[PDB]
């Protein structure tokens, strides 16, 4: 009956190209979803060394995991078993675009994540291409019901060596492979996020990440 349980398994798969770099990941990992957080363990297996920045692919491996506090209607956990899907465009302020594809089935216990990734225009003597990155700050989604799926708005901090930041922007489109007469949409909503690399070996061919993920209404007073 309850398919979503208090600890899930991931299995993942992803290909992609960015500039003009071919390359090939899988993972494995696992967390527990009404409490959003979760772990991956990643593996290059083609293609790596990666002449990019590993963090531009980060926000690309985990909708089910996230904590859905106060009965905010859980879209992504609804939507099982069918399953759902995300696109994304990832829009970095100084060039590069990233748009990512995502399908998340359930079969067996198991959720199977199948990602396929595309950048472009990343500048060669760029932070991303020069590899001086050093993860992601926090960042809050905006989520919200359009076109019987949902649509995600975002800015994240990538911070560099120095101190500075390169700033992106997301724009996210989810849609459940379930029928709309058996889902309960939510209003707008929230996400706090944190996603944090927790190990890295062999020149990023390697990378363990994890996420903290919680969904909240805005908690400020109102006057309406």
């Amino acid at each position: 009956s309850a398919l979503i349980t208090e600890n899930m398994h991931m299995k993942l798969y992803m290909e992609g190209t960015v500039n003009n770099h071919h390359f090939k990941c899988t993972s494995e990992g696992e967390g527990k979803p009404y409490e959003g957080t979760q772990t991956m363990r990643i593996k290059v297996v083609e293609g790596g060394p990666l002449p990019f920045a590993f963090d531009i692919l980060a926000t690309s491996f985990s909708k089910t995991f996230i904590n859905h506090t106060q009965g905010i209607p859980d879209f992504f956990k609804q939507s099982f078993p069918e399953g759902f899907t995300w696109e994304r465009v990832t829009t970095y302020e100084d060039g590069g675009v990233l748009t990512a594809t995502q399908d998340t089935s359930l079969q067996d216990g198991c959720l199977i994540y199948n990602v396929k990734i595309r950048g472009v225009n990343f500048p060669s003597n760029g932070p991303v291409m020069q590899k001086k990155t050093l993860g992601w700050e926090a960042c809050t989604e905006m989520l919200y019901p359009a076109d019987g799926g949902l649509e995600g708005r975002s800015d994240m901090a990538l911070k560099l060596v120095g101190g500075g930041h390169l700033i992106c922007n997301l724009k996210t489109t989810y849609r459940s492979k379930k029928p709309a007469k058996n889902l309960k949409m939510p209003g707008v909503y929230y996400v706090d996020r944190r996603l944090e690399r927790i190990k890295e070996a062999d020149k990023e061919t390697y990378v363990e990440q994890h996420e903290v993920a919680v969904a909240r209404y805005c908690d400020l007073p109102s006057k309406l």
